[PDB]
Parts: C-alpha cells; sequence; structure tokens
C-alpha cells in the first residue's frame, strides 16, 4: 500500500471541520502570524486608502491531526486542502475591498498537529494620511489583524518570530517606486467594545516615507521659472504701455498653473499642507510686483500734471546719488503758444526722471526680497533632507 | 470522548437548514439588530450615493439548537458554520452595489438557542442629498434594514439595545476625514405596499455634517484674491489705453475659474446651491467695474469733441470740493492755425479733469459696495459656525 | 412532532429540481410578473446605457409542491430555499452587466402549488436614447423580460395585475433626482426569429423625462452673460486701438466655453441636438459684431486717405438726423507746410464723424437683432414647459 | 406515474458527466455553432478592444442521452440542467475579460441525442484597429471560436446553417448607434502551433463601418470657423498695431483646440491618421497668414527709413493698375526744420501705399489658396460618401 | 459495454484528490511548464503594472492515474475534469489582480500518468519600469512562476522544452500595437527566505521595446512648430510696441502645452526622463529670446535719453560693416524751440540704428544656436534608431 494517501485516509475519515479543534474547550487556540511586506502599490490620498501586497503566514495547533511517523514510512509533513479542515477567521479591521488575492488551496500539517498556512493577500486598507509637509512626509498606517467572531477564550493571537526581526525586514521589498518603508512595528493589544467581550488583535504599524526627488521638478521648477520671467520684466521702460500687459499676463499664467497642482492634496480638514501656504506667499509677491508697475505708470504719464514738489524733488536728489507797425504784438502771440508747448513737455520730463529712480531702488528692494528669501528655502530643505 | 464535537454531532445530525426554526408556526422569529458605524468612506454627490463601513450584529432564537450544558462538560457557548444553519434574509432597501464585504463563516450559539451573528458590511447606498447650503450642510440618509421576503407573521425586527445607546455611539469611529456624524437614529416602522402584506423594517437615520474648513481655501481664497486685483486696477489712468485690456483680462481669469468649481455640485433639480448664487453676484460686480471703465474712456478721449456744458461743469465744480506791405494778413494766417491747435487741446483738457473726479467718487462707491458688503459675509459665517 | 419541518420532508424527499414541473407535458407553465420601479440611478448618454433599480416578483404553478393543510396543523404558506426547487430562466434581452443584485435565497409556496418569488434586480440595460431636444426630452427605453431557452410550449409570460395598475404606479419611487417617470407600459408580444420557434416576451416601456431646471444655470446663464459683455463693448470709441482686442478676447472666452459643454452629448448619428444648433447661431452673432468692429476701424484711421465722396456725405447727412526785400516768398513757404498739415487733419476728421454715425445705427441694428431674437427663446420655452 | 421526470431518472441515473460522450472513441464530437449579433457596445481605440453582445447557440450529438418517445407518452424534447451533463470548452482566442454574461442553466435534448445550448455572451475582445482614414473607416475584427484543450480527433467545429445566411443576417441588430455592420463572415480553419497537435477553429470576421455624420460637427465645424475669422482679419489696416495681436490670438485659439481632438486617436505605430495630417496643413496656412502680417508691418512703419527704390516703385506702379538787416538767414533756419519735417512724412507715405497694394494682392493669393483648396475637400468627401 | 466511461470508473472510483500523488513520499512531483505569449495589452506607467495575455501549459506525473491500453480498446489519452483530480498551486509572485481568466474545466491524462493542463491566463503583474529614455526604451519585467506552499521536497519546477525555443518564440503574437517583444528569457532559481525552507521558482524575463514612431508627432511636432513661430517673430520691428506682447504670448502657449505632456511619465524617484530635461532647455531658449526683446526695447525708446557714447558708436561702426527794431531777439526765440525739437529727434535716431544692428547679429547668434543645435538631435536619433 502507498503510504501517503493511507495517512490522509487516517486523518480525514471522521474529521469534522466545523469544530474548533481542542480536547479541553477551556483553552484557546493560539495562532501565530507575521507579515513579509513585498510592495506598496498605491497611496490614494484624496480617498485616504492604501493598497499593499504582503506575504503572510500563520500556524496554529490542531489536536485532531496528530499521528506518529511510524506505520506511515517516517512521514513528518503532509499537505491537506484548506477547505477540508478548520481554519480561523482572522481578518483585518481596516479593509475597503479585499477580493484581489487568490486562495491558496493547500496547507502543511506536521506530526504534532501544527497546521501552517501560507497565502498572499492584498489589502486596500483605510488609514488616515497626514499630508502637512507634503514632499517630506512619513506615514503611520495600521493593519489590525484580529479574529472577527472569536474572543480571548477561543482565539488568541501572537507572533511567529521575535518582534525585532519584523522591524528590520527588507528581505523581499520592491524598491524604486514612490515610497520606501522604514519599519513594520508589531504590537499586541486586547480589544473590548463593551463588558463581557474581549478580543485579541495584532496591530502592524507600517511606516513609509515618500521619496521626494520627483516633486522638485513638478512643484519647484515652474515656480522658479515664473520668477526669472518676473525679474527680467522690470527692465521694460514704464512709458511703453506694454509693461502692465506683461505683468497681468504673467499672473494669468501663474493662476492657471496653480489650478493644475491643487487636485493632488485631499480635502482632509486638519488644515492646508505646508507647501500650499508657500504658493500663496509666492502669489502675493507677484501682486507687489503688479502693484509697483501700476504705481509708477500712474506717477509717470503724459497727463498735463502739475509741478513736482521741491519737498520731494530734494528727496529725489538725495536718492539719485544713492540708487543711481503793430507787428510785434501779433508775432509775440505765436511764440506764447510754443512757450506753453515745451514747458508742459518739461513738466512731464520732471515727473519722468522721478519714475526711473523710484523704479531702480524698488527693483533693488524686490531683488533683495527674492534673493534673501531663497536662503530660507534651502536651509529648510537641507535639514529635513 | 472529546466533548466539543460530540455536541455538534448532537445538534447538526437531523437539522434541516431550510425551515424557519419554530415549533408553533404561528409565532414570528423576532431578530434583533444594531449598528456600530466605523467610517464614512465617500459621499458621491453627482451620483447621490453614499458608501459606509458598519460593524453589525444580529441575534434570533433558534428552537432546534437547544441543549443542556451537562452531558457536555458545562459547554455554554459554541461555534457553528453559517452555511449549516438557518439565517434570515435581512438586507437593505437602498443598496446600489453590495459585494465588497466578506462573509463571516461562523456564528455563536448559546444553550437556549440564541444564535448571534457578527459581520462587517459595506453599503454603497442611495440616499438623496440636499446640497443647498454647500459648505455648511447636514445630511439625512436612511438605512432601512428589512426582511425581503418574510412578512410580520414570520420575521419581526427589533433592536439589540436601547435606542438611546444607538444615538450617542462614537465608541469606534474614524475622525479626521471630511464628514462627522452627529447621531444614528433608529425607528421601527411597519411597511405595506398593498393589502394582505405587511413587512417589518428598521430605519437608521444617520446624520453627518461636513467639516467646512478646507473649502474656505478653495472657494473663498481665490475669490477674494480676484477682488484685490480689481481694487488696485482702478489706479490705472484711463488715458493709457491699457485699462480696459486689464479689466477684460481679469474677467477672463474669473470666468475660467468658475468652470473649475462647477463640476462638484450635482444636477439635482431642487434648484441651485446657495453659494453658487453668490458667485453670480460676485461676477456681476466685476461687470459694474467693467462698465465703469468703458464709460469714462468713452467720456475722456482725444476725439475733437464739443464743449463741456456749464450746466454740469458747475455740477462738477461742486463735487470737486467734495470728492477731490501786406505782410500782416499773411502772418495772421499762421497764428490762426495755432489758434485752432491749442484750443482743441483745451477742449479735451476740459473733458479730462471731468473724467478723473468721476473716476475718484465712483471708486469710492465701488469701495463701499465691497467693504460694507463683506460684513454680510462674516455675520452669516459666524452664526452658522 | 414539530409540523413545519415535517412538511418540508414531505415535499422535498423525492423532488427532482431539474424537471419542468407538470403532469401533462403538453401544457405550458404560465409565469406571471410585474415590476415596481424604485429609482433611475444613472443615464449614461455617451454609452447609451441606463441603470435602474426595480422591485420584482413572479409566480408560477408547481404541480409537485401541493399538499393539504390538514395533517400539518393548518399550514397554508411555507418557505423553501430557491436552490432546492425548479425556477424559470426569465431574464432580459437588453442587459449589459447584471451582477449587482444579490440572490434572495427563499421563496414562498402555497398549498395549491403557487410558488412566488420576490427579488430585487439592477439593470444596466442598453436602450437607444433620443437627445434631439436636450433639456426637454422624454425617453422610451424597453425592458424585454423573456425566457431565454423555453418556447411558447414550455413557458408563457403574463402579468400579475391589471395593465392599468402598472401604468400609474408611483407607490415607491425616489424623486428629487434628475429624472421623473411618467408611466411604465406593459405589452405582451410573441417573438420568433425563424420558423419552428416562438418565444413569449413581456416588454415594459418605461418613459422618463428630464427635470430641466438645473441646465438653465449651466447652458443659458453664461451664454447670456457673454452677451451683456458684448453689448457694453460697443461703447468703446473705435479710435482707441483697444476695441478689436476686446472683441477677439470675448470670442476667445466663448470658444473655450463651448469646448466644456461639448462632452455631454453623444456621438449618435441621428444628427446634432437642437440646442447645439443654437450655440452656432449664438457664435455667428459674435462674428457679425467682430466684422462690424473691423469695418469701422478700416474706415476710420489716421492713414492720409482721400476725400469723403459727397454722394455718400449727403447720405450721411440724412442719416445724421435719423440715427443721431524777397522775404514774402520765403515766409509764404512756411505757412504752406502748415496748410498741408491742418487740412489732412480735417480729411481724417471728415472720415471721423462718418464712423460714429455708422457706429450708432449699426449698434441699434445689433440691439434689435438681440432683443427681438430673445422673444423667440421664451415662447419656445413656455409652450414646451 | 408522471412521465416527464420518469425520463430524467432514466437518463441521469448512471450518467457520468466527465466523459466525452461517444461509443467508439476514434470519432470526434462535431459541434455546430452560429452567431446572431445584437449590438456593438463600444469600440475603445486607445486600448484596441471591442465589446459586443452576441446571441449564440451550439448543438452536438450526445450518444448517451438517447431514448424512444414511447414508454414516455411521446416526449420528443426535454430540458436538462447544464451542470449535470457534458459540455464542450469552446471559447474565444481573443478575449480580454469575459465575466459579464450570465450562465443559462438549461439545455434542450432531443430523442436522438442532439443536445442544443442557447446562451448570450458578451465579448470584450482584442482586435487590431486600423484608424488611417478616421471618419470613413471599416474595421475587420476576428472572433475565433475554438476548443481550448481538445484536438481535431476529439472536437471538430462546423456551422449550424449555410455560410450565406450568416453573412446577410440583420434580423436582430440595434441600429442608431455609432457603428453599422456590413457582414459577419465565417471561415473554417485548422490551427497547429507545432507538430502532433491540430485544432479546429471557426473565425467570424465581423466588419463594421462608422457612421461619420456626427464628426462633421466636431472636427470640421470649428476648423472652418477659424478660417472665416482669418479671412475678415486681413481687413484690419496694418498701421493699427493691433493686427499682429489679432493673428497670434487666433493661432493661440487654434493651438488649444488641436489639443482637445488629439486624445481620441491611439498610439498605434502604423503612422498618423489621414485627417490628422490635414490639421497640420490647416495650421501651416495660418503661419503664412502670420508671416504675411509681420512682413508688411516690417515694411510699413514710422521708422525714418530711406527712399523707396524706383526699380520697384515702377514695379509697384504696374501692379497698382492690376491689383488696385540779417533777418533773412535767421528766418530761413525755421523753414528748414519744417523742410525736414514734412519730407520724412512723405518718405513714410511712399512706403505706405506700397504696403497696401502688396496687402491686397497677397490677400487675393490667400483667398485663392483657400477657395480652390476647399474643392479638394468635397471631391474626396463625395466619392468616399 | 462502452469503453470510454469504463475507464473513468476505473480511475476515479477510489481516487482521493487531496493527496499529492506519489508512492514514495520522499521524491518531488516535478512539474514542467512554458509560456506562449500572445499580446501585451497595456503598460500602465503611473501605476507600474503590466497586463499580458499568455497561453500556458503544464504537465506533471500522477502515479495514481495509470492504466494499460488493453482492456479499454487501446485508449491512450483521456479527458478528466480538473476539479476531480490533484492540481498544483503554481502561481505568480508578482500579480496585482488575477480574476480575468476563465477556468479550463478539462485536462488530458496519458496511460503513464502524465496529466497535462492547458489554460489561458491574464496577468496584471507588477514590474518596475525604467522610463529614462522615454520614446526609445526596453523593459525588463519578471514573471516568477512558483508553488506558493510546497517546498523543493514536494514540488520542483522545470521547463517543457529547451530554453532556446522559448527565447525565439513569435509563433503567435499580436503585432501592430505599441510594444514589441524581443525575447522571453527563462531561468531556474531556488528561493529561500530563511533557514529550513527552499522553494523552486521559474522566472520569465519578458523584454519588450516601444515602437516610437507615434510619439514623434506628439512630442516633437508641436515643439518644432513653436520654434518657427519664434524665428519669424524677430522680424517685427522693435518700435511697434507689439513685439514683447508677441513673445510672452508664445511662451504662454508653450507653457500650457508642457502641462499636457507632463501627465504621462510617472512619479518614479530614479529621476526625470531624459526627454523631459530637453523641454527645460527648449523652454530656456525661449527666455533668451524673451530677454533679447526686452533689452533692445529698453535700449531703443522715445524717452529723451542722453547721447550715444562714441566709445561704442565706433564699436557699432565696425560691426555695421560686419553684420549689416528789436524783432531779431524775439524771432530767434521761436527757432530755438525748434532747435531743441529736431535735435532730440536725432538723439533717439542715434539710438535707433544701434538697436537694429544689435537686432540683426543677435538674431544670427540665435539662428546658429538653433540650427547647429538641431544636428545634435538627429545624431542621437539615428544611432539609437
Ligand atoms: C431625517 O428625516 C426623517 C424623515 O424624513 C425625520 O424623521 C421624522 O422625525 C420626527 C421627529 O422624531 C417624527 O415626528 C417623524 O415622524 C419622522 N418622519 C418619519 C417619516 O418617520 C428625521 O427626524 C430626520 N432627521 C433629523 C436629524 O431631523
Ligand atoms: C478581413 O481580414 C481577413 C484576413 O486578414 C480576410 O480574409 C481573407 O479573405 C480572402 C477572400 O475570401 C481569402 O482569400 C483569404 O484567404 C482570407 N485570409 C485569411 C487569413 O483567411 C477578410 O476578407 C477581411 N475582410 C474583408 C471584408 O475584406
Ligand atoms: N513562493 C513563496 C513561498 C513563501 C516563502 N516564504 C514565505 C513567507 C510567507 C509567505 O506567505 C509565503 C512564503
Ligand atoms: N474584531 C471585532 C469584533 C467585534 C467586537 N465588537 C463588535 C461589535 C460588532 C461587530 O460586528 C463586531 C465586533
Ligand atoms: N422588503 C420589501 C418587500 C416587498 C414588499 N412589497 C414588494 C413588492 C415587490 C417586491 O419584489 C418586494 C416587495
Ligand atoms: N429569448 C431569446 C431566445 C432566442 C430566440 N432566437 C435565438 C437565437 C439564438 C439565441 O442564442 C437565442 C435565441
Ligand atoms: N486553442 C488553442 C489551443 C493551443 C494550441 N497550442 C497551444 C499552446 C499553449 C496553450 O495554452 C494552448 C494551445
Amino acid at each position: 500500500q502507498p503510504a501517503l494517501l493511507r495517512l490522509s485516509d487516517h486523518l480525514l475519515a471522521n474529521y469534522k471541520k466545523g469544530v474548533r479543534p481542542v480536547r479541553d474547550w477551556r483553552k484557546p487556540t493560539t495562532v501565530s502570524i507575521d507579515v513579509i511586506m513585498y510592495a506598496i502599490l498605491n497611496v490614494d490620498e484624496k480617498n485616504q486608502v492604501l493598497t499593499t501586497y504582503i506575504w503572510y503566514r500563520q500556524y496554529w495547533t490542531d489536536e485532531f491531526l496528530q499521528w506518529t511517523p511510524e506505520d506511515f514510512d517516517n512521514v513528518t509533513k503532509l499537505s491537506i486542502p484548506t477547505d477540508s479542515i478548520w481554519v480561523p477567521d482572522i481578518l483585518i479591521n481596516e479593509f475597503v475591498d479585499v477580493g484581489k488575492s487568490p486562495n491558496i488551496p493547500y496547507v502543511y500539517v506536521h506530526h504534532r498537529g501544527e497546521v501552517q498556512n501560507y497565502k498572499p493577500l492584498q489589502l486596500v486598507t483605510a488609514c488616515s494620511l497626514d499630508i502637512y509637509n507634503f514632499p517630506f512626509d512619513v506615514q503611520n498606517c495600521s493593519l489590525t489583524f484580529t479574529s472577527w467572531l472569536h474572543t480571548i477564550q477561543d482565539i488568541n493571537i501572537t507572533l511567529w518570530r521575535s518582534p525585532e526581526e519584523v522591524r528590520s525586514d527588507k528581505s523581499i521589498f520592491i524598491n524604486q517606486g514612490e515610497w520606501e518603508l522604514l519599519e513594520v512595528f508589531p504590537q499586541f493589544k486586547e480589544f473590548s467594545i463593551d463588558i463581557s467581550n474581549s478580543y485579541a488583535e495584532m496591530k502592524f504599524y507600517v511606516i513609509i516615507r515618500r521619496r521626494p526627488l520627483f516633486y522638485a521638478v513638478s512643484l519647484l521648477l515652474p515656480s522658479i521659472f515664473l520668477m526669472v520671467v518676473d525679474i527680467v520684466g522690470f527692465c521694460l521702460p514704464p512709458d511703453s504701455g506694454e509693461r502692465v500687459s506683461f505683468k497681468i499676463t504673467l499672473l494669468l499664467g501663474y493662476s492657471v498653473f496653480l489650478i493644475i497642482v491643487s487636485d493632488t492634496l485631499p480635502a482632509t480638514a486638519i488644515g492646508t499642507p505646508l507647501i500650499g501656504v508657500y504658493f500663496v506667499v509666492c502669489m502675493a509677491l507677484l501682486v507687489i510686483s503688479l502693484a509697483e508697475t501700476i504705481f509708477i505708470v500712474r506717477l509717470v504719464h503724459k497727463q498735463d500734471l502739475q509741478r513736482p514738489v521741491p519737498d520731494w524733488l530734494r528727496h529725489l536728489v538725495l536718492d539719485r546719488i544713492a540708487w543711481i507797425r503793430g507787428l510785434l504784438q501779433e508775432l509775440s502771440s505765436i511764440r506764447h503758444f510754443l512757450e506753453k508747448r515745451d514747458e508742459m513737455r518739461e513738466v512731464a520730463r520732471d515727473w519722468l526722471r522721478v519714475g526711473y529712480v523710484l523704479d531702480r531702488l524698488l527693483f533693488r528692494i524686490y531683488l533683495l526680497a527674492v534673493l534673501a528669501y531663497s536662503i530660507t528655502l534651502v536651509t529648510l530643505w537641507s535639514i529635513w533632507h
């Protein structure tokens, strides 16, 4: 007789698969688990879910599947289909849709009754995401493995291995994605929602950090590009009537661009992300450039103004060294029309050189409000790097 | 003999799982339920559905699964697979797609015949959404648990616990999302669509309110930004020929922006939301700014107009203090060409100072139609806060 | 003995569930159905499908499930699982994907053999949509219930109730959506695709009408907004050099807006919708405004033109009352250069006042081509309302 | 005894459903099929798939389900569940996802052993799409029905009916969609991937043609609209300084529009579609309009140029008839400043009339490069119509 | 007796399908596989997955399904349902969702016990994508077939055929898509995650290359189009006041276009793709064109400047040959006002001809920075072609 199916006839003849396998019912069946995390497939932030592929394994002690290796040609391990034995109902408290993993149809059984079960499982799980510092963020998502029905008296959950070996496990993990795990942190916890019920659970805090190197060329590269167009835009002469149309076109291009980057961050009501506050301050610096162009074109215009006041013309003089026959009465009438002509040219000429020395020094103030304000960026960048 | 599977052989030997378990058929099997709501996953408003994760439990009385704890070593609870016993067909009247929850394969049975069943269930349910006051809204969505086939004579539905304990249940609930539940309100109701049929149902009015703090920085922050660009835009001199091109560019940027925010609110035919009516009034204030610029550039232009009328020049004078040899005949011909030259300059100069004192006071009217109209915003904001 | 499972042992002992239950095989099993329509979930027009939630019920006569209420304690109704009896294969000819409804696991049986079956069913069904008059449209979608395999000799289909009661059934229906049903119209029809096969079917013409009140504020509110910007745009003086840049900017904004509304209507080759033809006529009215601005700026320009012809200057005069020492030769040379100077100013001044009296009356023609053309809108609106 | 389930007890008592039913194993079981195509649901071109709803039927000869109509009250047809008999594994070589069709749970059996099986089946099938002539295209997609495991020796595939009747079958087909089938073309073919294996297959070449009447109002209606704006745009005078800003705005609007229509056509590397080549030639005609405006504004400008050369002024004269006391020395100084003034006006006046007669004839060349080039469109349209 | 179901009664009478079929348990069951790849359906790069349709087959040796062809009329092959025998649990380590393939319900068995199993299987598999050289890229995605539970002692994996025949297999493969496979490379590998467990696996490195011919007309055709608009844009005279509005409009159109092409490439943190670095250098060349227009309009303007310095006027002269009665005092006053008039015209005239000879030679430098920089494109194109 072949000895490998003589054994399965001995185990599964009178085996009843609907009974929690134990001889004294007062003790629990202590399962023992661990995770080996393979990949982080996607982090959906607007929906606050997280899909993950995990290699997973359990063992528990089945007191009805015991034998001796003699009378069976020293068989010490054996494979049984999963649908023909008892199996616990351990699942996750935090799933959203779990139908993506196939069922492994086989389990091992040892000669002491140690049934061990290997299966892959994908987990579209719901964990709250903190998105405050957007390119430089670590996440803290839980994976609470628990028995759904059975209490402490029936099913208790411990680990396969030591909790140090779970923390530093990068044995299989797919790198060169968007995320990168630091550690998987296990913790036993006894859960109770009311009196007279207590449930075992095993949380796995998987922490991951975003690799930020892509988002420099999608959130900072056009923003610094829209600044060097603004720096060269002050070198238009304000008398052209084309400088204000330059600045409103630039702010138009900035405004369309900010729409594009708004859709990524979620509607989580803990506030705004920290980088999104900067694009408001980046946008308000364009308005100070837009309010500076309107002021000097209001100040310098062919409008037939009044005289420049010498109280400020002396103030502009100090800053200029810092930042820069009755035929006589008839023919007298024709020169008087030209007396008024060139003099009103010189009135607008007096307002003219005022609007350039206020153009230069306010361009220096704008250049120091950019160049000294960029040092604040790299020092917050280098320390958090 | 081990006593835990001796009991399951005693219960499930001649048990027929297709019969509603009762000895006198004239009495119903009164199930009893409650919900423990875990999260609100998404509220799709354009489709008017609502997905929700709920911890759920039932018990009913099975008169065929009774035993005595003696002859079984004082066993008082026991686990049976769900597919091997009777189970009611309680489901929801308002689902759209329910396939996302796994089946819990186990139930408890007590020694009196009290079968109790724990299961998670996700509910893409269809509830009508009222979206009138958009950032500040409470919702009222039903969850009508009922038996689909059985009538009052067969299955009646009551609650597990007191209806006060269901209302104030925040024991497990995931916060820091978009929504926040106030209460879950149960109510028994007897349903009847015709004569000779009556059905038990248990409605659960779950009310939730949106946390509005995110939508201030996505529906009010660019709208107030497009006003301070409009306030500074009046400081262009109207003689530039660049002011009307400024105002139409601004209204262009506003018009593109209103497209972006239109896609959120649904096509529900109860009317428009209340905040969407304000963006029309916000848009019509830009037209009054756009109609004011066209009027003064029509009024002030190098066009060789007629004289300003002294009926309104005196009216502008009052508001200015409030808001602000035959050689003689040949040579006489050359001055007359300059007589006509400077005089038509002074005609346009007379229309010139009119268009600035009407520019200033209409800018004060526009500034008071903004600043006093913003007080209406925060008082409606603070009371509803 | 308990009498409720003594009955199910009597019915389902030798019952064979694979046989169409009848004693004389020459007669059909006449099923009888009706629908109770609950909601219209979505109408996808680009794909021409329609999803609908329907409460549904059948009964047929099973000649093998008969008993007498005596010997069973006057039991007259009983519940049997659906998978343990015969059930017809009645389904829809027009489905696209039907997997969204759960299976009701129970049926009633009466003491005469009247098995009745209640189930919900969702129907992503394919019906052709007529989209000609877009906001004001009724639809006519079929729901052809038929047996897929069995012919007239085996399965015939009739109704539960009278066909008048199906038509006026609004007992349960979720209102305050986008659609609103007028009636559900049943009609028996015998189907035959060839010789020697005839099939019963029961069509249900469900007609629904769109509530159009939302699409007034998404298809007419910006279109009338882009007209009042065009009406005020004629009050620019044509000498500014900023009026043509105003009109092309407006047509730019209109052109981008028409892209946004194009994606809703499908690629159904019965033609264009009727409202989409109007937006072409709405767009061509902007070109007549754009061709009118180009004509007067071509007519009025500092170009050193020729004289205005008195054949049309008299025509403009009639419409103006309707719509509105050798020192002498040397010094004679300097006045002749000013003779040519002011005269060519008066030549452009003669073309100047022509271009305003043609500006005013063509603005009246444009104002009457708008105001009288809007009366055509509301009269087609009020009658179809 | 009722005779309809006495027959099913006679057929399915010792019937083994895992054996290919034949008495001499050396002959094949010749199935016979046909398709009745109901609708073409969608053609996804970027993914190159095709979903189709097909009414489908098979018959094969089962030598174990034979009887005589006597001893059974002249029963000649009978219904058996599909899961209780043998059924071939005929499926499609070209599917992508086939889970959308329900299983018909019944088959007919005749008294000779002719089992016939009716089922609907939806087919998201993968066929390569040729998209060269985009609005006027026929497709040629295969549907290769074959047995997946069994060879020629076990399962052979023929047709139900004559192959002429399959070709001209429009008995049920949903029209008024986007597509329209010409014919379904069957062809038997013996498949072999290596030595010692040969497989029967039955290809069904379904050819469909797009109804092009919708895409005239979405690919040609705005393109001809952006030409009549270009035709009227030449009537701006080139001295305005607003004509180049008109032409770049138009090319901006064209460039945004071409983005919108690019997303439809796939990334199939057989080249570009033929209509997409025309929009490049449509775009390059705008550049010749844009290069013509830049040339005449470079030629006509207040720049203090040199003299016009009489070598080309005579050439412009020919085309103009085709396409169109020491007081004397002091006072002599003041006329010499006006000698230089009006003469440089006449130098720019000489370049002025040159730039209009080159404006008119190059506008005639552009008008003949449009009007004669539109005749090429309708002749390629009418023949392919 | 018919001999084909007499054989299946002999094999499957006492067959236990839950036992790994072997007589001596110490030897493994060596399965043997290969793949025949049919199509590459989609490559999702933002999600880094890959869907593939593969024809697949296995055989293993079943020691319990042996017979002799005599006593069964020389039957040497036979078909058994898959659910009635043992089958290994060979699956893929790298799947994401595998539910899209149907189950083939049949297997062959030979008279020696060689069970062979044919099935199609679709594989949304997760492989890391290298996207550095975007249009010209080869991919290297693994397909690791392994037994999930069984070790080396139970299941070992080898190939059907020689590993050379797998490499050059294009027998069935759907061409004329986006991708094109070079080879499928098999490699045996023994896997071990810890001590005391060793697993067989069979990697299949399928390498595919993108056909780049479509992306020339979607990533290079508008980019070279936005250069010839820039080349003709220098032929505007800088005195128009319309040239800077031309250049900012062009950069606006370029900036919107770069948004459109950004969404394809993923967020993989290995850096940026190589073609995306070029569009930054393509964008910075427009800024040098935009900084050149601002410089000459700052240099040439009616501003009443000072004199041009003869240190650079001589430098411009060298490059111009390379790149190009008390009535007397009263009447003396009127000429002095015209002395100042024409002289300040000649001051701006002196700056005028400077700004054209710097316009021409900087246009030659820009033309050589384009034409010589395009030779770098085609040489990198032709070698990698
Ligand atoms: C949600 O809506 C339901 C009905 O639409 C409200 O239920 C009503 O509650 C009042 C107060 O208890 C009862 O008098 C009515 O009989 C109830 N109506 C029905 C149809 O049962 C419910 O109060 C609403 N929720 C909130 C928070 O107001
Ligand atoms: C669709 O394509 C197939 C092949 O790609 C065409 O089938 C060919 O038809 C001709 C004419 O009957 C035969 O001579 C060839 O042998 C067929 N080819 C194959 C591979 O069998 C088919 O004709 C095409 N459809 C149309 C409408 O032309
Ligand atoms: N083929 C993968 C077998 C395997 C090896 N080590 C494992 C660890 C966990 C697990 O679920 C599975 C495994
Ligand atoms: N593991 C969660 C068990 C659990 C504890 N309390 C519960 C309440 C309801 C429920 O369905 C389930 C539970
Ligand atoms: N719980 C809903 C039971 C029900 C009451 N009336 C009905 C009518 C039809 C139907 O399918 C079902 C019903
Ligand atoms: N109810 C549709 C029955 C039917 C009638 N003719 C048919 C032809 C083919 C098929 O699969 C089915 C049919
Ligand atoms: N009908 C396809 C049968 C077939 C022929 N050759 C094959 C090779 C592999 C495979 O899985 C299947 C096949």
